């Protein structure tokens, strides 16, 4: 899926994006219990951030130095937006789950290369 790159743009800039990616997980299962609990305001909000991010990531992706995997990840993150507004509009759960299973990877892909800069 994934491996060898550098595939965004801009003292360490690592970090920045476990933050980001840290921040989907994060809102996202706090979404999940929004559905459940039926919060539907707090679901709303806890949605637009998590879609505040993936546009966030979208706009500083490589197209130069991150190649193929560039290409994946716009189709990841316009994908996961899409993903997003469904789980909203429907009020889906297992929706969700795929989205941070989805985090999960890229954030454990993340760590995994930036091992000793990310501990």
């Amino acid at each position: 899926y994934a491996n060898a790159y550098q595939a965004y743009q801009h003292e360490s800039p690592a970090k920045l994006i476990e933050m980001l990616y840290e921040g989907i997980l994060r809102f996202s299962s706090q979404a999940k219990r929004c559905i459940e609990n039926e919060d539907i305001e707090k679901k709303i909000y806890y949605i637009n951030r998590v879609t505040d991010i993936f546009t966030e990531l979208l706009n500083i992706l490589d197209y130069e130095k991150g190649g193929e995997v560039a290409v994946y990840l716009t189709g990841l993150y316009t994908h996961q937006i899409k993903v997003l507004t469904q789980a909203n509009v429907e009020n889906d759960a297992s929706k969700i789950d795929l989205v941070l299973n989805v985090a999960r990877g890229l954030l454990e892909a993340w760590r995994e290369i930036h091992s000793d800069e990310l501990a």
